[PDB]
């Protein structure tokens, strides 16, 4: 791997990841997209340099950096119009940050409108030299970090607003419906050893079920955040979640599928279609022909808990906290809404606004969209599903923070004493409430969305104004973020 200090460069060129070929966006001359690792505590350096000529994908950049709190460093974060303007081409931006308390599987990709479906995304490894769980496995490397994609034939401005996936990317390989001889992916595991597989959504829009014939996957990180282990049979992972999961590769010498099968498209296995290959050592070097058997014990969120028992913020009632939220979604003109209001991007960031004078939510752009939290806090914030929203079940990220999930999807409990924490949460579908909790403990604007990109595109956002008037002092800015809005805004439309 590489990081964490590293130059990441940006350029535009043809890919095949299905066996099929189209423009898309490399990251240092590669497709998918380099893993970058450091260990708990490090500072990561991460030069990102704008070479992109294509402005059909987007000339323009903005990198983020998922599931890292930034605290300080809000202008590094990486959402368009929130906060930074994109890096122009031509031209380098440093992300400059630390990460003193947090380790496990993260990941990075575009945040300047739909920019990431077209290829700049990809896994990020934190380790932690002390990981709690690090006696569980034999092996945890560049070789076992597992990513899942959507790909599409056409590119993001190019296809439908909401488009459909042509294969499932698994570690950057997979088959379409007419491309049954493409490439796949394989994972090598030797028997009676055990393995941490890191498994990352890159998706732009669909969840995968994932799951591998004939082994149980014993689930203990979820984005970010260490758990109580719990084993499983198969995992409903949504766009932009992690798991670590421990694999006993103690099955028979051989080859079995991995299969990760998505909510839309093509919705089978036919032709090794949405599926890679575990491959034991000395088996041979063939595809599988194990057969998927029912799913028995799915992973369901509500039963995970962290590691250390953590309670949620906030006493163990319905609205127990310093400030309540309620989102209604809804969907009018083309364009979400979340609470009435679409998210249209400023011409000046959210954050560049704040540092030079806006005071409230009132001031802030776009008008509707802000919510101003106080400082040292206990939030709740429900989500109530609802068909309104199309394209449920829609998961939510909340930038800057972890969160308690208080409720979780597909369940009428509450629980204050030991939920799981994570940063992406699936609100689920009609009936559901999800609710979760954070303390506010992190100056700056943060993006409150839906991780389906073409969700977020038509204004399913909404800007969390984390203690206003300490944001300045907090998140002192480089020369080089200050300089990036006088640059972009110089820019010809065509050149964006
Ligand atoms: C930079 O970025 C872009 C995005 O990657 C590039 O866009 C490409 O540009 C051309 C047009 O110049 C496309 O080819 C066209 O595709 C359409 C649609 O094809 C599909 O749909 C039709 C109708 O349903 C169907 O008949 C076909 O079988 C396809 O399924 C065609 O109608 C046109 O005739 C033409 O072939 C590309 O599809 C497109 N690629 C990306 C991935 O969308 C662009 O080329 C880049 N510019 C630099 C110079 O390379
Ligand atoms: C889901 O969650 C919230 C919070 O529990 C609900 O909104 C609250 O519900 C009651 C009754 O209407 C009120 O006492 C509060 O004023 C609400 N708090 C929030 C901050 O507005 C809501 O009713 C739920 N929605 C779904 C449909 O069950
Ligand atoms: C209007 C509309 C329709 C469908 C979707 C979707 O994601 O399926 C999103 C928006
Ligand atoms: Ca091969
Ligand atoms: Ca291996
Ligand atoms: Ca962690
Ligand atoms: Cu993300
Ligand atoms: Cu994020
Ligand atoms: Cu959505
Ligand atoms: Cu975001």
């Amino acid at each position: 791997a590489i990081g964490p200090v590293a130059d990441l460069t940006i350029s535009n060129g043809a890919v095949s990841p299905d066996g099929f070929s189209r423009q898309a966006i490399l990251v240092n001359d590669v497709f998918p997209s380099p893993l970058i690792t450091g260990n708990k505590g490090d500072r990561f350096q991460l030069n990102v340099i704008d070479n992109m000529t294509n402005h059909t994908m987007l000339k323009s950049t903005s990198i983020h950096w998922h599931g890292f709190f930034q605290h300080g460093t809000n202008w590094a974060d990486g959402p368009a119009f929130v906060n930074q303007c994109p890096i122009s081409t031509g031209h380098a931006f440093l992300y400059d940050f630390q990460v003193p308390d947090q380790a496990g599987t993260f990941w990075y990709h575009s945040h300047l409108s739909t920019q990431y479906c077209d290829g700049l995304r990809g896994p990020i490894v934190v380790y932690d030299p002390q990981d709690p769980h690090k006696s569980l496995y034999d092996v945890d490397d560049d070789s076992t970090v597992i990513t899942l994609a959507d790909w599409y034939h056409l590119a993001a401005k190019v296809g439908s607003p909401v488009p459909t996936a042509d294969a499932t990317l698994i570690n950057g390989l997979g088959r379409s419906i007419d491309t049954l001889n493409a490439d796949l992916a394989v994972i090598t595991v030797t028997k009676g050893k055990r393995y941490r597989f890191r498994l990352v959504s890159l998706s732009c829009d669909p969840n995968h079920v994932f799951s591998i014939d004939g082994h149980s996957l014993t689930v203990i990180e979820a984005d970010s955040v260490n758990l109580k282990p719990q084993t499983v049979d198969s995992i409903q992972i949504f766009a932009a979640q992690r798991y670590s999961f421990v694999l006993n590769a103690d099955q028979d010498v051989g080859n079995y599928w991995i299969r990760a099968l998505p909510n839309s498209g093509t919705r089978n296995f036919d032709g090794g279609v949405n599926s890679a290959i575990l491959r034991y050592d000395g088996a041979a070097p063939v595809e599988p022909t194990t057969s998927q058997t029912p799913s028995t014990n799915p992973l369901v969120e509500s039963a995970l808990t962290t590691l250390e028992g953590t309670a949620a913020p906030g006493s163990p009632a319905p609205g127990g906290v310093d400030l309540a939220l309620n989102m209604a979604f809804g969907f009018a003109g083309g364009k979400f809404t979340i609470n009435g209001a679409s998210f249209t991007p400023p011409t000046v960031p959210v954050l560049l606004q704040i540092l030079s004078g806006a005071q409230s939510a009132q001031d802030l752009l776009p008008s509707g969209s802000v919510y101003s939290l106080p400082a040292n806090a206990d939030i709740e914030i429900s989500l109530p599903a609802t068909a309104a929203a199309p394209g449920f079940p829609h998961p939510f990220h909340l930038h800057g923070h972890t969160f308690a999930v208080v409720r979780s999807a597909g369940s009428s409990t509450y629980n204050y004493e030991n939920p799981v924490y994570r940063d992406v949460v699936s609100t689920g579908s009609p009936g559901d409430n999800v609710t979760i909790r954070f303390r506010t403990d992190n100056p700056g604007p943060w993006f409150l969305h839906c991780h389906i990109d073409f969700h977020l595109e038509a204004g399913f956002a909404v800007v969390m104004a984390e203690d206003i008037p300490e944001v300045a002092a907090t998140n002192p800015v480089p020369q080089a973020w200050s300089d990036l809005c006088p640059t972009y805004d110089a820019l010809s439309p065509d050149d964006q």
